[PDB]
Formats: structure tokens, C-alpha cells, sequence
């Protein structure tokens, strides 16, 4: 009903492109290209042109985080970890140009080239899964040009937008950011979750939100076991559909 | 910058699609498939999937006309004739979304068939060009649940949006709408022009807008000229791009 209102739904209906509803590559377990309007609903399959794949309830949750954090005052800046076509980050830039919102920033991080090779250190759960294999199945590997241009199709490329290109563990230690009010995890494997929830984790402030886009995947939900059974979080965690889940850190 | 402003803006590239940009159909003075910016800016290609072919010029001439008749406090309500997959008429039902305007309805009137076979009847430029030859070749033939459906997907299908489904000749005479604010006129022909604004342009409201999409075509200038010299009509004629033109009713 509002004019905020209406654009942040429709940014959501646009970014997933229920608009036009784009087939799906046939990978996992979809087993037909056409698109179905319950996996789209709930980030399941695989979309062969919109600009995310985390589906209507996991943006829905994303609007929700970045609006709790503004309306409470939790302070800091909004990272994915993993855009793929960098739709997600869209939508968080979109929230923050429907609400005025000029002192926070949003941070694109993303290796630009997909899955990384698994090597002798990896997680054995992450050897034996392998990501990698999948990454031309499903058109993973986006790069960074692409995505700016992908952002500034829907006016939102500026300097509250900034890119972090490279392996989490090189980019995630050094990032140049203080604070984050949101933390979306977007990576899949235990390596993925663990660089981040290592090197940014502890830059989240109380209040702010920590995003698990991947927390039906085993070697992601091992991760972010052994990291709070580390550090002594017991902060719930909040199931969003039947990939995702968050905590809102106390 | 406003809420408002941030949709408006959003849903015309959506409509004309700006944000996923495909393909034109190879047809006219169009030789190549490729999707060109400049083409889609200015309505000059058929999009193969894009829900209308007016292009952005077109659509911000459709804005300024449906904010100043708001504005002005002209009373009426929309019509188009020609919706071809309805995308003008959802940015229209759209900006009145965006303003919060109860009392006035979007009409989309169509063959929902595209254009009609030639018969002895015909206006001999109308004959000649022989429009429904290109039906097939742009997808021009859309039906009315299709169109309903394209509403849906934007949120914007509801007891504010009418439809007129027929031929111009037979639907405007009796069609319910007691005022217009802004009659978008977009049938390309003598027949479809001169069938709009035998039996609408009477219900303009004074201050109102009528908009003539295809204006470059002869055989719709035939009709606007017979048409204006007949009722006394000297209200500038105003360009807007390559194709359409617009005047203000005094
Ligand atoms: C297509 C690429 C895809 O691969 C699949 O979906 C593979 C599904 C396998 C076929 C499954 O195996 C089957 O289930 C049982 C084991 C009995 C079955 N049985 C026949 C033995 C066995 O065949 C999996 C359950 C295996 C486990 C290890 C797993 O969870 C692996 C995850 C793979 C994730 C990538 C999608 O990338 C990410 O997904 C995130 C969730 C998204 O949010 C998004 O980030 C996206 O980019
Ligand atoms: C594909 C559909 C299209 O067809 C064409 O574009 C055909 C172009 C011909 C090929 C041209 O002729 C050629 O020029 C040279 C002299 C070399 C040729 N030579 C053989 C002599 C000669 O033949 C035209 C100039 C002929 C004249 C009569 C004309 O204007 C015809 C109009 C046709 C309009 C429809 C566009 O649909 C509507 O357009 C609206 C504008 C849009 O707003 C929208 O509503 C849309 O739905
Ligand atoms: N270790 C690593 N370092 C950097 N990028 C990684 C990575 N492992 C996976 N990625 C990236 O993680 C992403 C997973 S898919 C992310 C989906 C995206 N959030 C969306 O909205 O659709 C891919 O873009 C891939 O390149
Ligand atoms: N005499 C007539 N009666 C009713 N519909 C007509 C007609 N002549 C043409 N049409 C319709 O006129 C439309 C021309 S194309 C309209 C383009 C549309 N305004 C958009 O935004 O893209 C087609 O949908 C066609 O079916
Ligand atoms: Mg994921
Ligand atoms: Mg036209």
C-alpha cells in the first residue's frame, strides 16, 4: 500500500522474476525446466535468468533483518557472503534507497567464478560433496562485471554499494568494513561458513542478524555448530524455509 | 528518491523489461534478434517476452499524463485501446496504486486476437498495410486470462481494473466508463483510430489527455487529422518519440 511498501515488493517479485517467470535448470533434484511457482516461492530451484535463487520467503526474511535492524537502531553495514547474480544484494541496496538510508553500505562478496576446486585441506564433507562439479550446471560463476551491470539495471549501482571479489578466506579478515547489521551466508559448504563466521561474524553487532541461506546442507550445519558451540552462542535459531535459518545475536 | 518515485520508475523498466532485456522478434525494419538498448528506450522493437512494446519514452509520457490529470484534478478514468500483454495498463493501474486513488479505474479494451482480417469494409490504407499479417510474427494475439494473469503477477489485478474485450467498433459505443482523464489510443490503424475517437473521445474530460501511439503510421494520422478537422480540434499536437504524439484537450 505505501509507496515504500509497493517498490520493496515489487524489487522482491522482480529480483526472483516472478514477473516472467524464467525456466529452471534441471540439476539436484529438479528434474523439469519448467518454472513452478512453489519453488520460486521457496528458493528451490535453479533459475536460468533471475538475478536470485534464494527465493520469496528468504527475501522476505532479508527485508525483514535489514528493517529490524533500521526501525531498532542496530548499527552497521549489510554483507553477503556468496551473490551469485548478486540479486539478494540488490534487494538489500533497494531497502536501503526506499528508506533514505545514506550512512550504511552494502557488501558484495562473492570468489565472481563459483564454487572453488577442492583441494587436501578441504572438509572432508566438503570433498565429498564437491560443489564445484555443479558450477556450469547451474551457471554459478558470475562475474563482478556482470553483477555491477546486473545492479545498475535497476538503478542501484553507487558508493553505498561495495565488492569484495575473492575466496572468503583471503577477502573476509581484512574486509575494510567496522560493523554489520546484517550477515547473510550464502556459501554452502563448512569452508564457506566457516571463513565467514570466523573473520566477520564478530564484526555483527548485538542486535543484528545472522543469515544461514544453506542450513539444510550438512557440512554448512556442521560449521555453524562447531562455531557457536566455540564461542557461546545459544542465540535461537529461527527456521525461514526448508533451506534457511537465521539468529538475531544478543 | 521517494517511495513513490522508486516504484513508478521500477515497474516501467519492468514492464518494458530494462531489468532481464530480451529478445526482440525479427519483423519490420527489426533484422536482428539481439536486444538493443536504444530500441527498447524509444518502443521501436517487439519484445519477445517484455509485457509491453511502448518503450520508456512512451511510458514516461503515459506517467506525466495520468500525475497531471491527479494533479490538475481532471476527473476520469484510463482507457487503453491496443493492451496488447497489458503492460501499459499495469503501469497505469500502477501509478494509481502509487498515489492511494480509490475512485478511478484502468480500462483495457482489446480484440484480445490482435488485429482483425481485412474485409471490403476496411479503410483502403488499412487494406493495403494489412496489419493482421503480422500477427503471428510479434505474438500479437493475447488473450484476455493472460493479461489478467500479467496483472496478477504484479499485485495490481483487482475491482480497479476493467476489461472491454472485443473489436473498438463494437465495444466503445456501450462501454461503461462515464469520463475519461487520459485515452491512450494504440490500434495503429484508420479503423481502430477512428472507431476510439468516434465513440471515446467525447467522454475526455476537458484538461484530459489523448495519446496516439503510432502517429507515424499514415493510415492512424488519416484518422487523427479527419477526425480533428471534423470536431473543430486545434489543440497542439505534442511528440513524444519516433512514433507517438500526444495532445491536451482545452
Ligand atoms: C545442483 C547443485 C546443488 O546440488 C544439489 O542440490 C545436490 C543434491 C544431491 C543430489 C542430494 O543427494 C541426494 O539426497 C540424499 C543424499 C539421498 C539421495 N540418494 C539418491 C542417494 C541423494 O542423491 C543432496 C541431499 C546431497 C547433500 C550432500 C547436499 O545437501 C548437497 C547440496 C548441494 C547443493 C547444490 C545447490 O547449490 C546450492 O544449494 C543451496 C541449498 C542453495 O541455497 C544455493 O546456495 C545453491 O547454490
Ligand atoms: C512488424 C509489424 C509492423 O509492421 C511494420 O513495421 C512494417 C513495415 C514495412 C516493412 C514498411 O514498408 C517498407 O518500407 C520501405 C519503403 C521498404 C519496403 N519496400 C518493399 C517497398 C516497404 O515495404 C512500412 C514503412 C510500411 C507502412 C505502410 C507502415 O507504416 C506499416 C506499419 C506497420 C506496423 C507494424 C508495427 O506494429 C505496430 O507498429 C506501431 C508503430 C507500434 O506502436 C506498435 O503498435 C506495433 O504493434
Ligand atoms: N569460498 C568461497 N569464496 C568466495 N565465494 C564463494 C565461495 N564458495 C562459494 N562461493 C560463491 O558462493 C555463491 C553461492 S550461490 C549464492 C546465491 C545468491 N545469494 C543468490 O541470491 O542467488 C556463488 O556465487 C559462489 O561463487
Ligand atoms: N479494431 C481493433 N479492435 C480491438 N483491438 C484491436 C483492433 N486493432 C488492433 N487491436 C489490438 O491492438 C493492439 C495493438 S499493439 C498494443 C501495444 C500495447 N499498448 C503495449 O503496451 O504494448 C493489439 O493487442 C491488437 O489485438
Ligand atoms: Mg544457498
Ligand atoms: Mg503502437
Amino acid at each position: 500500500s505505501t509507496g515504500v511498501e509497493l517498490y520493496l515488493d515489487l524489487l522482491k517479485r522482480t529480483v526472483s522474476n516472478f514477473i516472467y517467470q524464467d525456466a529452471t535448470h534441471v540439476a539436484g533434484l529438479i528434474t523439469q525446466a519448467a518454472f513452478v511457482e512453489e519453488a520460486r516461492e521457496s528458493g528451490e530451484d535453479y533459475p536460468t535468468v533471475a538475478h536470485t535463487m534464494i527465493g520469496m520467503k528468504r527475501l522476505n526474511n532479508l527485508q525483514h533483518c535489514v528493517e529490524s535492524a533500521l526501525r531498532d537502531g542496530v548499527p552497521g553495514d549489510v554483507l553477503e557472503t556468496g551473490v551469485w547474480r548478486g540479486g539478494a544484494c540488490i534487494f538489500a541496496r533497494g531497502i536501503l534507497k526506499a528508506y533514505d538510508v545514506r550512512d550504511r553500505t552494502v557488501w558484495v562478496a562473492d570468489s565472481f567464478q563459483g564454487f572453488p576446486k577442492i583441494t587436501d585441506d578441504d572438509h572432508p564433507m566438503d570433498a565429498e560433496m564437491n560443489l564445484h562439479q555443479y558450477n556450469a550446471a547451474v551457471d554459478l560463476p558470475t562475474s563482478l562485471a556482470t553483477v555491477q551491470r546486473n545492479f545498475s539495471r535497476y538503478g542501484l549501482l553507487d558508493d553505498q554499494v561495495r565488492f569484495l571479489p575473492g575466496w572468503f578466506k583471503d577477502t573476509m579478515p581484512t574486509a575494510p568494513f567496522e560493523r554489520l547489521a546484517v550477515l547473510r551466508m550464502d556459501g554452502d559448504s563448512y569452508g564457506a561458513t566457516m571463513d565467514v563466521l570466523t573473520h566477520a561474524y564478530p564484526r555483527l553487532s548485538p542486535g543484528g542478524f545472522a543469515i544461514i541461506d544453506d542450513y539444510c546442507i550438512p557440512a554448512c550445519r556442521e560449521a555453524v555448530h562447531e562455531y557457536r558451540d566455540r564461542h557461546g552462542i545459544s542465540d535461537e535459531i529461527v527456521e525461514i524455509d526448508r533451506q534457511g535459518v537465521y539468529w538475531r545475536r544478543s
